[PDB]
RNA sequence: AUAUACCGCCAUCUUAACCCUGAUGAAGGCUACAAAGUACGUUAGGUCAAGGUGUAGCCC
């Protein structure tokens, strides 16, 4: 939600553009096309610290995973 | 004599594209503590005194 407490236009637009979604929906949020909603507090900053740590650990994670098959398949 | 011959000079008057919204209607698109917007003619004009080119008059 953007500051008016109506949907981001970024959804729409990159649900035109084809873009998959990944989202923190809240209570008072729409769903319908975020392609991968994730139902949860948006607001206590705890839940967003914890959301942030997540999807940072996941991502780094990934990468170095990549890496290191990347490295496996050169080296056999 | 003629600018009521022309110039020279003064003066008169006329006169692009793109992207979104509305159910893809005519249509619309902004808030910064930001909410779709970005890329010349005219005149029986004067002036031949600090300028010129012609044209006609008269020649017991
Ligand atoms: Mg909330
Ligand atoms: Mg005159």
């Amino acid at each position: 939600l953007n500051n008016i407490f109506e949907p981001h236009v970024a959804v729409r637009d990159a649900a035109k553009m084809n873009i998959p979604t990944v989202g923190i929906v809240d209570t008072n949020c729409n769903p319908c096309l975020i392609t991968y909603p994730v139902p949860g507090n948006d607001d206590s900053p705890l839940a967003v610290h914890l959301y942030c740590r997540l999807f940072q650990t996941a991502i780094t994670r990934a990468k170095e995973k990549r890496q290191q098959v990347e490295a496996l398949y050169r080296l056999q």
